[PDB]
Order: C-alpha cells, then sequence, then structure tokens
C-alpha cells in the first residue's frame, strides 16, 4: 500500500540522519583527542629544542558539536511529522 | 504526484549513499593521522631518553559501523522506492 | 492532509542533508589544519635529529570530502526543485 510504504521509507531516512548525527558525534570525540596529543608533543618538541604554531580545532568543534545537536533535532521533527502521515 | 515522490526518495538515498562514502573517507584520514602522530610520539621518547599514545580505535570502529549501517539503510530504502514505484 | 505532510517530511529530510554538508566541509578544514600542524612537528624533529619521518599525506580525502561537499549541496538544490514540482502538483 503505497502510504505505508511511504511511512516506512521517512523512518528508515530518519534512521539514516539518526547515524549521521552519531557519526559527526564521533568524530567529534577522534578530533579532539589528536588536537590533545597533538600540542603535547608541539610543547615537548619546543622545550626539547630550547633546552638545546599549536593546533587549535575550538571553532570546527563547536561548530560539529552544533551539527550534531541540529540533526538529532531534526530527527526529532521529522519522527512527528511521520506521526502526522500515520494519522492520515 | 507519485513519479515525484519516488524520485525524491530516490535523490535522499543518493544523499545517504554520498554521505556513508564521506564517513568511510573521514575514517581513512583520522586512520592516517593515528599512524603518522604516534610515529612522531615515539620519535620524540627516543630523542628524549638519549608522552600520550594517541588511541582512535574506539571512535574507527564506529564509524565503520556507521558507514555500514548507512549502506544497509540505502538497501533498505530502495527495496521501499522499488514498491512506491510499483504501486498498482 | 497526507500530501502537506510528505512535503513538509521532505523538507525537513532536505535540511539534514544540507546540514551534513556543512558538517562535512568542517570536517574538511579540521583535517586540514590537522596535516599542516603535524607536518610542521615531523619537518621540525627531521630538523633537530639531523643537526643532532613520514610526511602526513590527506589530499586524496581532502580532495575526496570537497567533492563530497559539493554533491551533497548538489543533492540538496535537486530535492528542492522535486519539492517544488510535488508542491505544484
Ligand atoms: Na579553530
Ligand atoms: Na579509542
Ligand atoms: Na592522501
Amino acid at each position: 500500500k503505497a502510504i505505508n510504504n511511504i511511512v516506512a521509507s521517512f523512518s528508515s531516512v530518519n534512521d539514516a540522519i539518526t547515524q549521521t548525527a552519531e557519526a559527526i558525534h564521533t568524530v567529534t570525540i577522534a578530533l579532539n583527542k589528536i588536537q590533545d596529543v597533538v600540542n603535547q608533543q608541539g610543547s615537548a618538541l619546543n622545550h626539547l629544542t630550547s633546552q638545546l604554531t599549536y593546533l587549535n580545532l575550538s571553532s570546527e568543534l563547536k561548530q560539529l558539536e552544533a551539527k550534531t545537536a541540529s540533526l538529532f533535532q531534526t530527527t526529532v521533527e521529522l519522527q512527528g511529522l511521520i506521526d502526522q502521515i500515520n494519522s492520515t
């Protein structure tokens, strides 16, 4: 039946948007880990060079965090619309 | 109107494919980063001996999981678009 | 009515696709910045040790992400056109 397939299709898409939000969240965790280690090593290299840049991803991290949230928000919005389609 | 609903889901499924592919590329990038950063940390260790290990294993695994699930969603949605298109 | 909520649903998805393209673009910037700093440190390391490593090469990945940013945005334009078609039928 056409409309049940339509509802199921939107639901599969919402699942994909949810997995995308989760993937961006994981990417943020990985970037923040890289920043920490890279700056630990730059510090050490400096200290060692003197005995003888730095990486700032803060803007990109905040934008990705904002995208995680906004994607998760769209999944709630899309679910409500899917609910309305089921209502009709 | 069915044709345009079908075409619109097909357009969305293409975006889901592109996203899965893009996450795959980010996974490859993050793995190359880890390998280099840890090579340099090791070189710095040695040279001081004459630093934290960067561990992205859990994040890479999670991203590979999301890539595969996104691809699975494209198969499921393709099936459903075929069903809407077959509406008789 | 069903059709209105179908149009609204596709528009909500198109928003998510746009946010996804923006997010990929941001990741591309972050990865380019990481590449730059990591290779500056490897260069400094090589110079120090030789006075007294492998280049991180993300070129292919960066290009692939830039291609995906572009294609996802092109998809949002196409999908908006199709939404305009439903809206008018
Ligand atoms: Na920044
Ligand atoms: Na990990
Ligand atoms: Na490369």
